[PDB]
């Protein structure tokens, strides 16, 4: 049974949504937001109206994939789908896609310049990261796109994982924090990335946590990868055999050799544990970082660790990223994935 869906004209944008949902707000704006009352629930959600969904091959795909990936995310770390919805009664009228979320408030940027954290907090939040982070790789599903400003927290210190990697070259140049967390490999494109990418950019944050301060604010690339370099040292010949490309292997041998600085020098005062598990986390080699379930197991978090309560995802068909498709064939996939969704208990 379809609900009964209402009409309004929030800034620009006609809304039409069921009416369980209230008090309709703009907030931020691929898409605008919009905060609101779900009257089913009781709990203050985020409805975003999708921008132009299906207007290139390119566009309908992402919007399956985002649909996709917001579906199959169920776990206390990670940002779940409360709801997704159209007005259309066919596919032959379908044309706007909704999605619903649990409104967040701050995130992380909010905490590190506001507050002062203890190592208790510090230890709290990463293990939180961590504990999502296993969930998700655990899938075979890459973030990509880890930093601060991804990172919801509540009054009770309390995590959850947003905003998945689904960038341009203008928002990765100069002086941005768009690419401070970003993995060496990956900002330079070194070599096919996995899913190591994601344990570089949380040592970055830990680092920020316990320090107060970026840990490599690049005022561009090279500068960027002057600073990692300097406190991880320059590559040895395994990871330099290891960069397919040849132009930045040549790039690389033009720099002076460096040595892998002393982590208890740099990170003055923290607890040795915390030292320790940054030393594993800021490995340039890609293939010798501590994974997410290795490192819930670090000393570093024997207040919070507990192995029966870590789970792991249900498997994720990707098939569909190596397929070719037509606009109106990424539109019925979707449509299919919109009418078949199940809310959560
Ligand atoms: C400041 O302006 C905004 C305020 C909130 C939000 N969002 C987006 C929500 C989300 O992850 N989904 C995909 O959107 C339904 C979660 C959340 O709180 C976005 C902008
Ligand atoms: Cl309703
Ligand atoms: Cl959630
Ligand atoms: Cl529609
Ligand atoms: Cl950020
Ligand atoms: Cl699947
Ligand atoms: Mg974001």
């Amino acid at each position: 049974e379809r609900p009964t869906f209402y009409r309004q004209e929030l800034n620009k944008t006609i809304w039409e949504v069921p009416e369980r949902y209230q008090n309709l707000s703009p907030v931020g704006s691929y898409g605008s937001v919009c905060a609101a009352f779900d009257t089913k629930t009781g709990h203050r959600v985020a409805v975003k109206k999708l921008s132009r969904p299906f207007q290139s091959i390119i566009h309908a795909k992402r919007t399956y994939r985002e649909l996709r990936l917001l579906k199959h995310m169920k776990h206390e770390n990670v940002i779940g789908l409360l709801d997704v919805f159209t007005p259309a009664r066919s596919l032959e009228e379908f044309n706007d896609v909704y999605l619903v979320t649990h409104l967040m408030g701050a995130d992380l940027n909010n905490i590190v310049k506001c507050q002062k954290l203890t190592d208790d907090h510090v230890q709290f939040l990463i293990y939180q990261i961590l504990r999502g982070l296993k969930y998700i790789h655990s899938a075979d599903i890459i973030h990509r796109d880890l930093k601060p400003s991804n990172l919801a927290v509540n009054e009770d210190c309390e995590l959850k994982i947003l905003d998945f990697g689904l960038h341009t070259d203008d928002e990765m140049t100069g002086y941005v924090a768009t690419r401070w967390y970003r993995a060496p490999e990956i900002m330079l494109n070194w070599m096919h990335y996995n899913q190591t990418v994601d344990i570089w950019s949380v040592g970055c944050i830990m680092a920020e946590l316990l320090t107060g301060r970026t840990l490599f604010p690049g005022t561009d690339h090279i500068d960027q990868l002057k600073l990692i370099l300097r406190l991880v040292g320059t590559p040895g010949a395994e990871l330099l055999k290891k960069i397919s490309s040849e132009s930045a292997r040549n790039y690389i041998q033009s720099l002076a050799q460096m040595p892998k600085m002393n982590f208890a020098n740099v990170f003055i005062g923290a607890n040795p544990l915390a030292v320790d598990l940054l030393e594993k986390m800021l490995v340039l080699d890609s293939d010798k970082r501590i994974t997410a379930a290795q490192a819930l197991a670090h000393a570093y978090f024997a207040q919070y660790h507990d192995p029966d309560d870590e789970p792991v995802a249900d498997p994720y068909d990707q098939s569909f990223e190596s397929r070719d498709l037509l606009i109106d064939e990424w539109k019925s996939l979707t449509y299919d994935e919109v009418i078949s969704f199940v809310p959560p208990p």
